[PDB]
């Protein structure tokens, strides 16, 4: 466990459940490479995934975080 | 306010850890800066609030939502 992942979801948009889901998807696939995964309540329309402080996925740029797509971008950062 | 949940990875406790995270984040969304899930060793299941352990499985058993939410409110901000 050496890398950290963070998911910032828009709280008002009731996106906690999908954030939680993604957290489970990522933690189950990268449990051995992640030191921890954090959920950060966000402002409005916000839904971003960060790996080691670096943004890897932004909703209003790449759309909905499809598991596969986002898991591939997260893996590259933890080859 | 930062909360952390360390669950035993080998025990396949990710799902229950994720559930609790949702329970706590939905009740304390306005008081928490973030809630983290930390994969743990064996049989481990503890909840921490501001680095302070508030719930430990092999001491208080399964993290019943109400019980644990009350202890978390106690650290964060004692309201109803």
């Amino acid at each position: 466990h050496t890398h950290r992942v963070q998911i910032e979801y828009c709280t008002q948009c009731r996106w906690l459940p999908r954030a939680a889901w993604l957290a489970q998807e990522l933690l189950t696939t990268f449990e051995t490479e992640l030191t921890e995964l954090a959920l950060k309540p966000g402002t409005g329309g916000v839904f971003v995934v960060r790996v080691d402080d670096e943004v890897v996925w932004d909703r209003r740029e790449q759309g909905f975080p499809e598991p596969t797509a986002v898991k591939r971008l997260v893996r590259d950062r933890v080859a």
